[PDB]
């Protein structure tokens, strides 16, 4: 059965959507395929269209995954992990800002290590996007919520900039941030990208996909 | 086949789907209805059954398309007046109402138990006790009331409140809720037909999101 | 084995959503059926709603379906034939405007012949609508895209008005155009509809639909 959804893609599924895939060890899960961006195939674990729902939540949550498969959701890192594992694929992160303006990013090899390892960030090179690199920065840093403190600041980042990321002192990237609708006057608490629209704008809609090398 | 399954979306959470959308369940008498499970409000596991969103749908409709249900997966819908008694029938499911007005706020009422008789019966409301929620105790009031729409008037008013105030409801005489109302966005100047609640956001404000859902005690 | 949306909705499905079916040949297609407009029971082939997914794509592309389940997308040629094919199906054609009036236009029968025949265009009598008749003068013609050009045209009519359609010398409706957002300068290259807003205004919802006759 399916395995990634490269896999569908192959075997003639030419929608975008929720699909089962078959994970390493055998556990169905639907996961969301797209199918239309930068050739398709791609396995969207995290995406923000409209801010209904709460990223702003705990380690246990972010675990187990979290939203809705009618607008926004984070398929969890235990679920995260199992699909990069093994084997590598890459990352495409993708932006559209209020006025209907496209941006991306693609690193060549994406994973996240396991729970034990508070879900390592292990990233390589940034292919090219006209969203610029903001994203590097976070390169081997561990995984923080607002209840497992495990970043480079003496104070809690996950906290001060209302989100789930692998923080350091702090962060060129907050893409679990609030939902703050475009320009906002507080500090890097949004949906922001450094290199993207600044720390003080917050994108319409986000998505972080994978595929396989 | 219809043993094996989930009954609920609450029996869904506990099988480990903990994203919010579609699922197949199967009704007491093994009839499968296809049901937005919401997996993250409150604990998750409730089954909505009413949802507005955008405006996208109409919601002033005849007794025969509330029987059955309207609208759309991919927005807003009403489960269907048969549906939601044979979901709420047998056992007490809790009630939750999920409010949000166009500057963010949001707001909920919960309450202990909800029910909805037979068509013979008008699809009769049975609401337990207010339990707590930031929207206040709207729905309190309808108690114990047939449910009315445009062209079966059932309410307790001399005129016909599911036309006065466009929606369609457990009307007396004649609301303090109106969830079904139209999609009017944000304050309106025109009387109580809106999607209202009126200890939320009062008679003049239509929220929204607004959510109807149930789940076991 | 459901068959149809009509089938569907004979089963007491009454929501509209995605639906999974059996073609004339077989395969299970997941589509889109409409269960309320018009006595409901409708496929829906062709969705616009936002702008999110471009439309102005090949041959290939036509052919196997894109867009999203979650907003935009063309079945397929290959799935439109195969639902088509056999008997005879309606056609209704529904477009709103950027003040939600409603538009629609309605054909006793609606087919597409197969990729030998270039998805050639066979339509019956207009029925009434208030869109008007912008199709049949489109009848007994090929599918054009910007490769694979089978116009009446010296130019390439998928090129000149950035869509894919069954063009002519070239056209009268364009629902396959770009997403234009109302009233625009530009020439005819909109989701436009000849008899209902004109060649210089672009529908904000377009969506094409069938149903046994
Ligand atoms: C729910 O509300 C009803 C009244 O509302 C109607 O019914 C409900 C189900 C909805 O369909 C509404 O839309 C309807 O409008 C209450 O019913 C009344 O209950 C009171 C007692 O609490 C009854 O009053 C008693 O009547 C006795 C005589 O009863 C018989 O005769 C009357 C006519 O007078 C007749 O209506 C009734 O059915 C009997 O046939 C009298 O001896 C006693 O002392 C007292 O006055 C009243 O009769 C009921 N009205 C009706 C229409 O039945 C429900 O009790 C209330 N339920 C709950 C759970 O609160
Ligand atoms: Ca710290
Ligand atoms: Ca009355
Ligand atoms: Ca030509």
């Amino acid at each position: 059965g399916p395995r990634t959804c490269k896999d569908l893609l192959d075997r003639g599924h030419f929608l975008s959507g929720w699909h089962t895939i078959y994970l390493p060890d055998c556990r169905p899960l639907t996961v969301l395929c797209d199918m239309d961006t930068d050739g398709g195939g791609w396995t969207v674990f995290q995406r923000r269209v409209d801010g209904s729902v709460d990223f702003y939540r705990d380690w246990a949550t972010y675990k187990q995954g979290f939203g809705s498969r009618l607008g926004e959701f984070w398929l969890g890192n235990d679920n995260i992990h199992a699909l990069t594992a093994q084997g590598t694929s890459e990352l495409r992160t993708d932006l559209v800002d209020f006025e209907d303006n496209y941006q991306f990013a693609k690193y060549r090899s994406f994973k996240v290590a396991d729970e034990a390892e508070k879900y390592n960030l292990v990233l390589g090179a940034f292919v090219e996007g006209s969203a610029g690199d903001s994203l590097t920065f976070h390169n081997n840093q561990s995984f923080s919520t607002k209840d497992q403190d495990n970043d480079l600041n003496t104070g809690n980042c996950a906290v001060m900039f209302q989100g789930a990321w692998w923080y350091k002192n702090c962060h060129t990237s907050n893409l679990n941030g609030r939902y703050l609708r475009g320009t906002h006057g507080s500090f890097a608490n949004g949906i922001n990208w450094k290199s993207g629209k600044g720390y003080n704008y917050s994108y319409k809609v986000s998505e972080m996909k994978v595929r396989p090398a």
